């Protein structure tokens, strides 16, 4: 037969704003600005997951980590 990791079998992806804070709930056009904002809440890693609730220094660290958590936009009738 046939097989192999494929995933990404989604039709519509609706992920939160590209640059938005979870602490307060604000959004920004630039990531650089948002990064400086999060500070007003805490001065730690510029990245932090929500599902698990962990902080990361590098980007890739989170980019790949996200995997652990299912990624699929919400569907509706
Ligand atoms: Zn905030
Ligand atoms: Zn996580």
């Amino acid at each position: 037969g046939s097989s192999g990791s494929s995933g990404r079998s989604e039709w519509q992806q609706r992920e939160r704003r590209r640059y938005k804070c979870d602490e307060c709930g604000k959004s920004f056009s630039h990531s650089s600005d948002l990064s400086k904002h999060r500070r007003t809440h805490t001065g730690e890693k510029p990245y932090k997951c929500d599902e698990c609730g962990k902080a990361f220094i590098q980007r890739s660290h989170l980019i790949g980590h996200h995997r652990v958590h299912t990624g699929s936009g919400p569907s509706s009738g």
